[PDB]
């Protein structure tokens, strides 16, 4: 039978499906299963029955806003590897594990107590996580951790403690670790003993004891006298295999040099969030880390402090391995060529991360200096023209995303000036850069008319981002001067489009040979000067949404019908945020031959006329989601040989014609879900030649459930190969007695 | 028995109702119908034929998307008089009109011909309304008016044919015309003869003839060259009436002074999208109209040039009654002081417009030497620091919304700064101005940390409009130099604030001791430095919508919970767009005890604590759409003796507790659209006192028209004071035969 409640596909994905019990109905070869999101509010030796070979359970947020587990639950397994348990409301590690366990998760739950009943005949344990159980203002109880329960486990590698109240670092530690979370746990003190013995540990995270708490975007509870965490000087004597050490937001003044002494493998170091202004200006640490790669110092500013220059330590030279460095939340005015100076020779260092400084000034010509950079991120400045709330599992000082867009960076040496003051660019503003590829001005709040002689010190840009800002397209020789120009990214630029009364040029479009990816989102345009069509040759994809095509193809109005027809490249369309009530058919007959992908999406249709899909002879994808449509089609076979996707969820229709669905032969993906369908019919499903259909999403349908789904019913056992995703949510609505029902749980 | 499908109050408003056909159903006392935006295809002479008392019928686009009307089907009628058919896609004006008829509206049809058999059997029209039939890029035929046809309507004082292809007025036009209507005609040249006869002319509109094309935001066919309207010296001769005159767009260049030799009542001239450059420097037609109040000189540039100052002819002295003067699209770089030295003793300009004009600088201690001043409009410029598409019922060249939001220039002088570059605000640079009591600074990019000097120059402003800028707020001390400061708008200030590591403070709000209306809207607001609490011992209304209040209540954090207590005078808080998906019980205590009305509108939240309004002893209304509550108190009067409306729409609520609607004596409205109710049974009707509702909102839920729900059909017969209103959407959904129709029809 097919697969229910579970998508078994070996995994099966119970997630989020509102199941009140653990299913009886899973499958057989079932190994990794997924009730997370449930909810469950019962476990026990019945509720899983027994299985085979299961080698993952989750059981994550069961309940959803606790959990009962008897003692014994999981009990006869030997197969159980991983269990996740978080955000259960756990008062206690469940009594009665599985000596099989070598992962297990107890992360946001109420466990104020770790016990040896509870832990210490795990000893197959590998990973343990018992994060965020006591932290903040939640109102729970300071972690008591038995003498000696983790010593029994000679096998663990990673223990995560952190965001619960410990005050010390637990005694008799395995040897086997290789990862230690203490991060947030009251540790006022480090002493030469907690960590001696373990000579096998390659991350340490001591971040968040005694905080800097100032502008604290949390409950944050300092140190006395909001005092610098005190770590001996021997502390880390042992740790010889050490990589990763966080101290974010230990209240650091000073750090001991003899620290890194017996550490030579140090390769990612998390300094944030102390005050390290001093430190980073003389800095003896600096001589001893030959090999790290990141260093992370952002957050030091002292506060209330704005000085004209940023000191850096001529020690910073001695970092010969430093791939990336951050400095956030220095603070300060300008940044000039000689401050720089001592980074300039190390080889590796391809990315410095500048943001949040409120720098007035930047002497651009020192990036030149540098031996290597691929990424200068200087977003979030004051550079004018030139003269539960967190993630659990997700880093908690600063964020992991890519700096700079990846698409954007793969093109080359990327330089973000994005969320700055440069709202005029002058002859001069990019003089002495390096050959950069990838540019970001945007939020600028450039109101200028670009007249093609702005970008010529930086010729070569690939990817260039203009968005939010006030740019005046004023002028067809804009940004001409770009010739190896692939993706521009225009969006929100609204400010002078929207005024009819001012000039409008988008004629430069046409210049490029190269131009790729134009996007033209959002910025409200319903009218041009003089050149009412976009030209381009090498055009590809075009982001039209979020301006007024109900405007410029207005019915008593000729002027805008070709506006696509001259992008003779065009493979990907995007109409989408329009307010198209309709498109005139000459509108739609003039959109280019080439497209393989065309979205209509959230707009207002009422009228779409399937006939004109015979001019399109490469179209794939067609996105009409989120419209007003009622009529479809009986004929679409006669239409179209190409269309592979067609997305029609949030419309109106109520009827499939018959003779519909599996007439169109190289029609895989059928979206239907959130319409207002009642049923569907033998004559809509037929096949005379199979259907090649992969997908079909029924979902959030009104379905009337009475004998006359029987066939819809037969139809779905009798083709396994089309998968409904979503079977939970395909549900009866009528009548009454069924309402709520699955449409597989009829009988 | 309610009236259905009408909404009857004596006027009928029958309009978007779906309607296939006029109702029978319409009340025999009802004088107005209003059957707008139906789906009635076909009027025939037995259409309206037990309705005698029809005065005015009201059938505009009828059907939403032709109408056939017969011969004579509206003859019967001896009352009719105002007769609205527009947008109907009509071949021909309808044959056999009742001579009854005052007023006609044909706007927006397809009928290119006017014909005495139409229309001149109609003695008694008043107004005729004919435009927008053949216009732009439609498919239309040429207009024939035939030789007469308006002769015989002695009563006619408007006639409407703009936006029609005429090549000419009529002739023979009746002198009782107070108002013709021209515009985009394609009418080259006026004669001295075409308005000859019309003595009592107060509005003559000539727009759009030889239109100015260049940047038309519509489809637009100059007259050949780009010429100027062609309008013979004495074609004004006998228009000693005229008020309104509207040459705006007709290309002209020169204007005769002589034209208005003949009127010295002139009072509103549209001068707009014209060529008048050379004219607003040397002008002597400026000289012929002592009466003018209004004079719109706007969008007359010079393509492709941007001199460095607007040249205004000493002759503008000359207008003693000048009230209002219109700028916009002049074109120019720098305004001196010098420059508007003829505008400077006139007593009654009250407005000056100089918006779109990318202007970089301004001396403004000129508009001190104005005689006064009420509104000054530097909307979009440069200044940079100090060193149906369109609504056939509208005017076609400018928007007609008064130029300053109304509630800010009640406050006194007025000076918008809007949607221009200063992003840093100087020592100097309100310096030499009026004294201003509304101030708009929205949208000029300010990134500045505002210390509480900025203001020092214009220490009146009474309303502050910040929006849409980048401000940082990083002084205690900000704007508090505005003592009387009653109004202040921050809404779209974002930048900053949703960054967490850099210092904000909102502590500056308490200082105020007028601060009447503070709006925070769409700050992402999730954090704060020291101060977590909005303090005011002023403050009436508060808008914090589009905020994080998800964040700043979460459940871990005791920091915000008092957040709104210290606004001691709050009467309206809204607390809409917050993703809130429920408020912990402590912070919804700590809500100032005042408050009258509350906004939770357009939230997330599952849950709501109703014993909690205990604490709400002046709470009047209480603003709960747009949420995904399930779960309404049985016990209600028990939590409020003050609530008047309730507003429950947009939820899920699956059923009412017993006798909810008789539950609070205070309640008078209450929404319950757009739920998920099936029925309302006996129990939420059972109660000892009767309901005081005087409005039940019920549309858009799924009912059951199963006999069950007759209980509640016997509850509304009961009381008909009681109004629900958009009965044609008070739908059944349950069981099949009945779906699709009203719960007052089973
Ligand atoms: C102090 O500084 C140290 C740095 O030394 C930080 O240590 C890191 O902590 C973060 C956050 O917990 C870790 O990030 C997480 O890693 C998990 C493990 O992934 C590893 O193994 C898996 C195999 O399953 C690989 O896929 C992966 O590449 C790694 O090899 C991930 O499971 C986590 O994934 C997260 O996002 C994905 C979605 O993209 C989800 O599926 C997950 O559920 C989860 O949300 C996450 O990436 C990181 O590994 C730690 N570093 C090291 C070297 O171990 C501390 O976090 C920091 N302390 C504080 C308080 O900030
Ligand atoms: C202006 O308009 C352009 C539109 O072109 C936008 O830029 C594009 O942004 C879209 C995101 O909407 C990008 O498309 C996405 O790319 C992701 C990254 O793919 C890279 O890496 C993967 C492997 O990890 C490679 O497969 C790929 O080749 C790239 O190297 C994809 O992961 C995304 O996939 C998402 O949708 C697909 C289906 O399409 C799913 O299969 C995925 O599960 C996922 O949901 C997606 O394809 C696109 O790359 C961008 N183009 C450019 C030129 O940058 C701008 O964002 C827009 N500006 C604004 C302000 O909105
Ligand atoms: C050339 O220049 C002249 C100016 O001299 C313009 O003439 C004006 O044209 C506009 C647009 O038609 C007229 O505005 C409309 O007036 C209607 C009549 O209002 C009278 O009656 C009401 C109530 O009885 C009084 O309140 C009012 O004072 C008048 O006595 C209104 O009904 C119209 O309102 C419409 O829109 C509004 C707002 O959307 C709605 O509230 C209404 O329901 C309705 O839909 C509208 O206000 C104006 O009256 C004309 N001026 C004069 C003095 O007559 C020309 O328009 C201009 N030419 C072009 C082509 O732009
Ligand atoms: C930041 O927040 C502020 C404060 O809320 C917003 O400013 C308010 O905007 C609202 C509308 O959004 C204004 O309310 C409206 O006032 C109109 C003016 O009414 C005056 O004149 C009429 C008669 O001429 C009198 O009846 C009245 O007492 C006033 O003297 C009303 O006409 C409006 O009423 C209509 O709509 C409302 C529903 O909104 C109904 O209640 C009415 O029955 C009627 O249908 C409306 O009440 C309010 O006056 C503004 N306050 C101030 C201080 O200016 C800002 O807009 C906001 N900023 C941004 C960017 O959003
Ligand atoms: C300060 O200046 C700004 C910018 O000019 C003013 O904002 C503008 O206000 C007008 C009038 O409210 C807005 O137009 C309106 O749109 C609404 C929303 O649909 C519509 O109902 C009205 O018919 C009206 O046309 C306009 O959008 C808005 N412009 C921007 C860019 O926001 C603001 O009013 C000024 N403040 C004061 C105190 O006057
Ligand atoms: C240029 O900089 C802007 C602003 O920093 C980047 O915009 C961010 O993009 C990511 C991904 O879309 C989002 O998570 C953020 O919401 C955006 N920030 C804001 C506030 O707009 C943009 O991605 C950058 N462009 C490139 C080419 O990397
Ligand atoms: C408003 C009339 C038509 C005009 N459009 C523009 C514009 N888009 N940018 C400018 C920049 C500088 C100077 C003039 C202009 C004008 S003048
Ligand atoms: C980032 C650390 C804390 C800071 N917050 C701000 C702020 N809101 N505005 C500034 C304006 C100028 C100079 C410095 C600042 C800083 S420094
Ligand atoms: C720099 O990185 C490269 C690999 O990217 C490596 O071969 C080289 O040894 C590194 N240089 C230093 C000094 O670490
Ligand atoms: C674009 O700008 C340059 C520099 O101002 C100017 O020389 C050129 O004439 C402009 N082109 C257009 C289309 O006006
Ligand atoms: C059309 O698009 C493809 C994909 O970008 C590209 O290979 C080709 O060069 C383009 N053709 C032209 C003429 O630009
Ligand atoms: C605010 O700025 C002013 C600058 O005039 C300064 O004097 C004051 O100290 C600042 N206030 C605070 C408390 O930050
Ligand atoms: C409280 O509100 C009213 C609003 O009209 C105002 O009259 C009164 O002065 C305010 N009280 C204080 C102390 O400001
Ligand atoms: C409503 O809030 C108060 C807490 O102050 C409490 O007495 C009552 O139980 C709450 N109701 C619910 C359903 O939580």
């Amino acid at each position: 039978s097919r697969s229910y409640p579970c998508d078994e596909k070996v995994i099966a994905e119970c997630s989020n499906r509102r199941l009140q019990e653990v299913p009886q109905t899973v499958g057989k070869y079932v190994t990794e299963l997924d009730l997370s999101d449930n909810f469950i509010t019962h476990i026990t030796n019945e509720s899983f029955q027994g299985l085979q070979n299961l080698t993952k359970i989750n059981l994550n947020h069961n309940p959803n806003v606790g959990l009962n587990i008897t003692d014994g639950a999981f009990l006869n397994l030997k197969n159980l590897r991983e269990l996740l348990l978080e955000d259960n409301q756990l008062p206690q590690i469940p009594s009665g594990l599985p000596e099989s366990l070598t992962e297990l998760s107890l992360i946001q739950n109420n466990i104020y107590n770790i016990t040896k009943e509870g832990i210490s005949r795990l000893i197959n344990l590998k990973n343990l996580y018992l994060a965020w159980n006591c932290y903040f203002n939640k109102v729970c109880e300071k972690t008591n951790i038995e003498d000696g329960v983790f010593e029994t486990l000679t096998n663990l590698e990673l223990l995560s403690l952190s965001f619960n109240s410990l005050s010390h670092v637990p005694p008799k530690l395995p040897s086997s670790l290789r990862k230690l979370f203490l991060s947030n746990t009251q540790i006022k003190y480090i002493s030469e003993e907690d960590f001696k013995g373990l000579i096998n540990l390659t991350l340490l995270d001591l971040s968040g004891n005694c905080p800097r708490c100032f502008n604290a975007p949390f409950p944050c509870v300092p140190c006395d006298g909001g005092a610098s965490i005190n770590i001996d000087r021997f502390a880390f004597q042992n740790l010889t295999q050490l990589r990763y050490l966080n101290l974010s937001s230990t209240s650091l003044r000073k750090i001991n040099a003899a620290w890194f002494k017996n550490m030579p493998h140090l390769k990612v170091l998390d300094l944030e969030f102390n005050y390290l202004v001093g430190e980073i200006a003389s800095g003896a640490f600096l001589t001893m880390l030959p090999r790290l790669e990141i260093l992370d110092l952002s957050f030091n500013y002292i506060k209330g402090s704005y000085p004209q220059h940023i000191n850096i330590s001529r020690n910073f030279s001695k970092l010969l391995s430093l791939r990336a460095l951050h400095l956030r939340g220095y603070v300060f005015q300008e940044l000039r060529e000689d401050d720089f100076q001592p980074l300039m020779q190390l080889p590796n260092l391809s990315t410095i991360n500048l943001g949040i400084n409120f720098i007035k000034q930047i002497d651009f010509k020192l990036f030149q200096n540098f031996s290597n950079l691929e990424i200068i991120y200087l977003s979030e400045n004051r550079i004018s023209p030139l003269v539960f709330e967190f993630d659990p599992h997700s880093n908690f000082y600063h964020f992991t995303r890519p700096l700079i867009k990846p698409q954007c960076a793969a093109y080359g040496k990327a330089l973000d000036l994005s969320l700055n003051s440069i709202f005029f660019i002058g002859p001069n503003q990019f003089e002495n850069l390096p050959d950069i590829a990838c540019l970001n001005l945007s939020a600028n709040s450039n109101a200028q008319v670009l007249s093609g002689t702005e970008f010529s010190a930086i010729p070569h840009v690939k990817y260039l981002d203009l968005t939010n800002n006030r740019l005046d397209f004023d002028n067809a020789s804009a940004l001409t001067e770009l010739s190896d120009l692939e993706v521009l990214d225009l969006s929100y630029n609204s400010h002078y489009f929207r005024i009819a009364g001012v000039t409008h040029h988008l004629e430069f479009i046409q210049n490029f040979t190269n131009l790729k990816v134009l996007n033209l989102s959002h910025n409200n345009i319903y009218t041009l000067t003089d050149k009412y069509n976009l030209e381009s040759k090498s055009l590809v994809e075009l982001v039209f949404s979020g301006n007024r095509l109900d405007i410029l193809w207005n019915d008593d109005d000729n002027r805008y019908i070709s506006i696509f027809k001259g992008l003779k490249n065009l493979t990907r369309l995007d109409l989408s945020l329009n307010r198209l009530k309709h498109i005139p058919n000459e509108a739609f007959l003039n959109l280019p031959a080439s497209l393989t992908e065309l979205h209509i999406n959230d707009n207002m249709l009422k009228f779409f006329n399937w006939t004109l899909l015979q001019q399109f002879p490469r179209l794939e994808l067609l996105d009409l989601r989120g419209n007003k449509l009622l009529f479809l089609t009986d004929s679409l076979s006669d239409f179209t040989s190409s269309l592979r996707t067609l997305l029609l969820s949030h419309n109106r229709i109520s009827h499939l014609p018959s003779g519909f669905l599996s007439e169109v032969s190289s029609l895989k993906h059928l979206d239907l879900s959130s319409n207002l369908l009642k049923t569907i019919n033998k004559s809509a499903l037929e096949t005379k030649t199979t259907t090649k259909l992969s997908m079909l999403e029924l979902h959030g349908n009104p379905f009337e459930c009475t004998c006359d789904i029987g066939d819809f019913r037969r139809w779905m056992d009798e083709h396994l190969n089309v998968k409904i995703p979503r079977l939970v949510d395909v549900i009866c609505a009528s009548p009454g007695d069924q309402r709520g029902k699955s449409i597989v749980s009829l009988e």
